[PDB]
């Protein structure tokens, strides 16, 4: 029997749009954002946490040659998320009831700030409501799908890879989860993935 849920983030619970981004990036003179998205790229670097906010802006200012504000910056960047539906923030408190809940995702500080602040606030619900504990790429240093960021966590959290259920859009994702003996299930762009547990 499953008692722990791997929550992702992008897609699973917020709503993405690349095009939007890439658009308020142009707007603010980044004309080539869309050639920019390499594994020494500050996008992947910043993924991992190798390099800080202040780093990645500035990366981006480089590649940029402009004056730019760290806060437009900041908004260009965070316009790739959308939202969090508030009937995911209802599943996931209902879900807290029957299983230990986690997250795990390859995100970003400044995006993860973002959504601390923009998406999770609920009624009286903040971020510590929805799960046990957050797993981020850029904190631990690693990013899915590498096996070692699925080893990491379920140590961590002293569960066991075989009672946990780990829901992501990725593919390869779950593919690697699976791996380790982590049941998956992979739902599609914008999908209401509630039907699991009816
Ligand atoms: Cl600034
Ligand atoms: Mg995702």
């Amino acid at each position: 029997g499953i008692k722990n849920l791997l929550i992702d983030l992008g897609g699973v619970l917020i709503n993405l749009d690349r095009e939007r981004c890439i658009e308020n990036f142009k707007k603010i003179g980044f004309q080539n954002i869309e050639e920019k998205f390499q594994l020494d790229g500050i996008f992947l670097q910043q993924e991992k946490g190798l390099i800080t906010p202040a780093e990645f802006r500035d990366g981006i200012r480089e590649m940029m040659g402009k004056m730019v504000s760290d806060k437009q910056i900041d908004a260009a960047w965070n316009s790739f998320l959308v939202d969090i539906p508030t009937y995911k923030l209802d599943l996931l408190l209902k879900l807290r009831e029957k299983y230990v809940v986690y997250l795990l995702s390859n995100t970003n500080d400044i995006h993860w700030k973002w959504v601390c602040k923009n998406a999770f606030p609920y009624r009286t619900f903040k971020v510590e409501d929805y799960f046990e504990k957050t797993y981020l790429s850029y904190e631990m240093k690693m990013a899915k799908p590498e096996p070692e960021i699925f080893k990491a966590v379920t140590e961590d959290a002293g569960i066991d890879p075989k009672e946990t259920f780990f829901i992501d859009d990725s593919e390869i994702n779950c593919k690697v989860a699976q791996e380790l003996g982590i049941s998956t299930y992979t739902p599609k762009a914008g999908e209401d993935w509630s039907h699991l547990f009816r």
